[PDB]
């Protein structure tokens, strides 16, 4: 139950909110913590300049000092007694190194930091962030560099819509892995959100209350196995890429759980891009990464 | 020579800065314009139950609705006589649909819109923007939704540092395709930037920088540019290029990338910039 965390280190700043969040989690749930950082310098392939002696001496010469850096930035935690393993890998293509360390390693979680400049604008993602969000097999927890709202709320977005049988397991996993988590922190404020589209321009009006006929019910099929009753479940219409973020904001939600199976969701990509809170994509298992 | 433009329509707002820029270009360079927009609706995803017929009907009604919508936003350009071609394709994964239309129609340039709130802040890119920036065989012009700097300035970033001759071919492609274009549009000023990063480092630094001044002076005088507009700095390009670009009054920056997708080396350069972007594939570059 989330007890082997992989923390992605940002080499461009000193504060690592991913690490801090990992520690906060460790204080409530426990597990391992691995400060990971793929590093690289352009100096290593200019072969016309440095023979292998100089270039590899410098290759290890970066790794050592940046490992020292991560130590100097995890020092208070280490001295306080937090079991943090530090590992700096020499790698081009960062996201690749991260995913490989996830698979070889044995990880429950990946915690990376995302930026937010202004209070009510969306969080800023990098290509690396996106690669992880669609290729990383482990549940990815994107942690924004902004403090958690004092009213803690977890939000679960469900693909209620499609009657397909692989979206059902993912739903129940999303909820279950959220309930086993919220209980263990806590707060334990778990909301359930569905989003369905009403088709606007044979009578169209039947399709509408049919779409909603399934949605209200399917949403509630989750709930009575999972005991989340009506008060914090939401079924609204409009576009998911707008329905769930503003909802998350009016709700004062600090995190949202997302599910993707397989670009991987332009339906969900647009959802992510206009988000202003923490993100937890749980790719369901039973999936293999390229 | 960019005379068959593909304009990506943002379906979440009404103003299309990509279209506006495309027209602006059309007035000085000429060519065609194709207003493109990939769309998809969840109803088509509902296998049950809409009988295949009405599902195609609602498909047709969404396509029709967006054709009317895009028509209604370019009419001031259309009635005035701008050859704007509208084509709405039905696709769930937009970047795929865009690249397919690029290769199928053979387009010279793709103009898409990126947001920027604030000055001295970075530009915001979408997943679609990133797929296009690394898989689109044609030059991609990301146009921010902010007015062009009143002092027009163009900047070209080259991988001078690493010696291999296809990065050289790509370099001069960048250069030629930037000046021959600025020349025909607004006579803007095209700058060129390099970035550079027994035991003894002190020799290594001045060996690399000795190299950069080499290659920069090798490039510049084939293109008849002045040393007054060549710049070579040390530090990381992902930090070097934006500070210069803002200090230089740059409105756009031309980038050179080869697939084997785009390295993190330049990806970081892209995420941190605050002006228009023009990514150029070496050609031919083959999209999967
Ligand atoms: C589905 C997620 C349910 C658990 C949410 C985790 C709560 C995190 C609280 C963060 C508190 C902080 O602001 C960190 C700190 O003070 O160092
Ligand atoms: C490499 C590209 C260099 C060519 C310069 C392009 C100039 C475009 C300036 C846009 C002028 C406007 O401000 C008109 C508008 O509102 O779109």
């Amino acid at each position: 139950m989330y007890q082997n965390m992989l923390v992605v280190i940002d080499p461009n700043q000193d504060d690592q909110p991913a690490l801090r969040r990992a520690v906060y989690l460790h204080q409530r749930i426990g597990g391992k913590i691995k400060a990971f950082l793929p590093i690289y310098d352009f100096s290593y392939e200019m072969t016309t300049l440095l023979s292998p002696d100089e270039r590899t001496a410098m290759r290890q010469g970066v790794i050592s000092q940046r490992t020292a850096w991560i130590h100097e930035q995890a020092k208070y935690y280490l001295n306080a007694g937090v079991p943090i393993e530090i590992k700096v890998v020499w790698h081009n293509r960062p996201f690749e190194a991260i995913i490989q360390e996830v698979i070889s390693g044995g990880h429950d979680l990946v915690l990376k930091m995302a930026h937010q400049h202004d209070r009510l604008e969306a969080v800023i993602f990098t290509p690396t962030d996106w690669h992880l969000l669609r290729k990383c097999p482990s549940p990815v927890w994107m942690v924004k560099d902004q403090p958690w709202p004092e009213g803690g709320k977890a939000l679960v977005a469900v693909n209620l819509a499609s009657e397909e049988p692989y979206h059902n397991a993912l739903n129940e996993k999303l909820v279950k892995e959220t309930i086993e988590l919220a209980e263990q922190v806590n707060h334990t404020e778990v909301h359930l959100v569905g989003a369905y589209p009403v088709t606007p321009i044979f009578d169209p009006s039947v399709y509408n209350d049919a779409i909603r006929g399934q949605h209200l019910l399917a949403m509630k099929a989750l709930r009575q196995k999972f005991g989340i009753n009506e008060n914090m479940t939401h079924v609204e219409k409009g576009l998911p890429e707008e329905v769930i973020p503003d909802l998350a904001e009016h709700l004062q939600a600090g995190i949202v759980v997302l599910g993707t199976v397989g670009f991987l969701g332009n339906t969900a990509e647009q959802v992510i891009d206009h988000l202003r809170c923490d993100l937890l994509v749980i790719k369901p298992d039973q999936y293999q990464t390229p």
